[PDB]
């Protein structure tokens, strides 16, 4: 059982839910991985068995009477079909849990408060299309956004698997330019690409939202525009610095992954895109700063007429504060919800000690969970964390091109 | 079996074919990761054997002349005493390896750059205290420091233990009150309530720097009371805020960590106090701002007006990026060697490749080199590192009590 030290305070907990991990991640005794981005029918059945003991667990029925039957269900279903079909509750504990054990998620004090829109009974793209406009759209909400997913229908012997192949269902365009460089977001030079490919006519702006390509199973992927007033979006302004609203920036509200897989009870959903809302260092420090993305820290230091030939000035610290407030303030004037690195840190930590009255420990990935300014300004960097694979999960899956 | 390694600015991909080697056993296993955590006769004739490979090697020297001679008198040394005493060489060339392989070490760049003691011949605790003051002057050498290492005699049995039993020679007292609470440094509060258990006056201040306790082989140990003119300390003023000058805040100049159990060829010396420079988030941002450290972050955002009210106006983020400038704006004033966390990492970087090149990787703790403000504005955030443990290394050890 490790033992776990939160160093601020000298508490210690062991974490006792790490010895239920089944899945096995990258780190060996030789060798710590951590830090790597990306590390038959009876294996279905003992997924499928523990994830029904756990769902009967949670309605507080753990071996009661609906629990052997929907046991011995499964079994001859996957005996009969060679897999199984969740019931609606059990998929909406799924896709909660799922979010519950997301290590890399520090959001997930919000676990239990998620919409979980049932579309396993689409049909084509253009279904598709049509729920994942109502899944923007109910959680956008006009700012007040609201944690929500749709679960496509499952993977399945005989048919393709749905995908969406964009990353999010917000992205913007990342046009390869004349001299080499990227015009908008270098991380979206391929889905752009597909995109075009695919007959998408193209603009050339910074913040150009890009369509979806979506694939019904055995279809190539279809394109599909999304309305502009589907796209909430927040124009990047400065509390203090007025210059700052003459760079053009902006940022999306809904930050909603469309490239995970969904993994209940062994059973496999490659479609399930889920949103929740942003915390302001993913946009201001991440999407704005990192270098191989939006790269502007320069350019505001430049801007704030800091010294920006010298390091030991911390231009970069300093710029990159004020592009964070920027991204706070725009979303709050713009009524938006967002959550500052301090706020949804501490509001992890009562997650965590919520996570251990609850099932004696919580998956956490301390290098994801601490956010990319200011880690030892939060409670988390302070807190040591078991990283580990539990079930229902988003698993990451290889791009479908 | 090769870690692929990914650098998420650049692309760049490598293998670290040297985390092979790993000897003694890391935390993390396949079902779960505790990189997070930071404290997770005649074998010693296998590290023997070795660590002379290496050094013999290392001066392109495999298998010629001394190489055999040097493998025989180990092993006729340990035949006859259990034991052997190491070449002067190879006691540089193992504190040199040690401080190379250190994962969690930051400035390795400046790895080949190390200047080895020889306290090797060392008799009671008044004979360190001159070794430790000979290494104090030499390493601060008037601000212009100079990484250092003293190794005193290693570990045999029936004999007690050569011990600092300060975490570093230059260390601040912390003090309870008639409400526990401390003035000074609560991270040595405990080693403050020695020295006072060992006969020593307690200052009144938020600075005093404790006299180091040293041990002596089957001997409790005295109290030394350092030079005040040897404890070369930098006070703290902010180039711009005229008053963070009045908040009275100091840190010392010499970072010498005197509590970690160098181990060459498996000989253990549970007193080899090291030292470098500082990188100045240790002080600026962990010994001042972490909230059970000097916890001054809201202080000094008083200090400046902030609005301590809100999180989302990052008051934190503001007043600790001031500290930091503080830090090394009066170490440098001071002319005392200090290094920023962006010269500091991107040096990282250049080591990472160096090493690349040399040993095809390097043991790197993702979590400790990533600096603990502004993350991703360094390159090594962006950097996968691997994480595994090579000999010769510094290895924590129990306190000597
Ligand atoms: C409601 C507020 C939420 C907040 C504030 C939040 C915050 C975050 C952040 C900051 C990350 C790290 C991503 C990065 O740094 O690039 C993350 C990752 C993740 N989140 Fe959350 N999140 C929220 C909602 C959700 C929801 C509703 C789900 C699923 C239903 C979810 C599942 C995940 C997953 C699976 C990851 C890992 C994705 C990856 O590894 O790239 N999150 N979250
Ligand atoms: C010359 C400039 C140097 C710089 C800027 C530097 C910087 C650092 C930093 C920032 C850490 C993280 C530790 C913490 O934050 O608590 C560290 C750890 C460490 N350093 Fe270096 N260091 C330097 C020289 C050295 C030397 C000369 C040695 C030994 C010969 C050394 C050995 C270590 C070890 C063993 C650790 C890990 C200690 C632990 O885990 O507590 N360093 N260093
Ligand atoms: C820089 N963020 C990229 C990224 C990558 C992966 C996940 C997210 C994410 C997902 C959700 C549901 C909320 C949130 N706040 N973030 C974001
Ligand atoms: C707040 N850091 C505490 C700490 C803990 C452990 C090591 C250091 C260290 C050691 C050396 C040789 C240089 C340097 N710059 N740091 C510092
Ligand atoms: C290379 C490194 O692991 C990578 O940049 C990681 C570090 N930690 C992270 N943490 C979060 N939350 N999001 C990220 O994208 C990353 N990137
Ligand atoms: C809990 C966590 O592992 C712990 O606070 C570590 C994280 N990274 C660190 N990194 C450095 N350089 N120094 C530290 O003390 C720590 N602390
Ligand atoms: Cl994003
Ligand atoms: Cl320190
Ligand atoms: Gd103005
Ligand atoms: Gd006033
Ligand atoms: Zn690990």
């Amino acid at each position: 059982f490790p033992r776990v030290k939160n160093w601020e305070v000298g508490s210690i907990t062991y974490d006792t839910l790490s010895a239920q991990a089944q899945q096995d991640g990258p780190c060996t005794p030789r060798r710590c991985l951590g830090s790597l981005v990306f590390p038959a029918p009876e294996q279905l059945l003992s997924q499928a068995r523990d994830f029904i003991n756990q769902y009967y667990s949670s309605i507080k029925r753990s071996g009661s009477q609906a629990h052997e039957q929907r046991l011995q269900e499964v079994e001859a279903e996957v005996a009969a079909t060679g897999t199984y079909q969740l019931r609606e509750s059990e998929l909406v504990f799924g896709a909660k849990q799922a979010w519950r054990n997301a290590p890399r998620c520090v959001g997930r004090i919000q676990w239990g408060k998620l919409q979980v829109f049932d579309a396993r009974d689409c049909r084509s793209a253009q279904e598709m299309f049509t729920y994942i406009c109502n899944h923007i759209k109910y959680a956008t909400n006009r700012g007040n956004l609201r944690s929500a997913i749709t679960v496509f229908p499952q993977r399945c012997p005989g048919r393709g698997d749905f995908r969406i192949w964009n990353s999010q269902l917000v992205r913007y365009a990342g046009y390869r330019q004349q001299d080499g460089s990227v015009r908008g977001d270098p991380a979206n030079v391929e889905i752009t690409e597909l995109c075009i490919q695919h007959g998408w006519t193209p603009g050339n702006g910074r913040f150009d939202v890009l369509p979806l390509l979506l694939q019904a199973p055995d279809e190539p992927p279809e394109l599909f525009l999304l309305p502009p007033e589907l796209v909430l979006e927040v124009p990047l302004e400065h509390p203090t610095l007025e210059w700052f609203a003459a760079l053009g920036l902006r940022w999306y509200a809904l930050p909603a992954v469309s490239n995970m897989l969904l993994e209940i009870g062994g059973l496999e959903f490659p479609a399930a895109p889920f949103s929740g809302w942003y915390m302001s260092t993913e946009i201001g420090t991440r999407n704005l700063c990192d270098p191989h993305r939006y790269n502007i820290l320069e350019d505001v230091a430049v801007c704030m007429d800091l010294d920006t030939r010298t390091t030991s000035s911390l231009w970069k610290d300093k710029a990159a504060v004020e592009i964070n407030v920027a991204v706070l303030h725009s979303y709050q004037l713009a009524k938006v919800t967002i959550v500052d690195h301090h706020a949804a840190t501490a509001s992890f930590m009562k997650h965590l000690e919520n996570e251990q009255k609850a099932r004696g420990g919580c998956p956490a990935d301390w290098a994801w969970i601490v956010p990319p300014i200011s880690g030892s300004l939060t409670p988390v960097f302070h807190q040591e964390m078991v990283n580990y694979f539990l079930s229902p999960a988003f698993r990451y899956q290889p791009d479908p091109w």
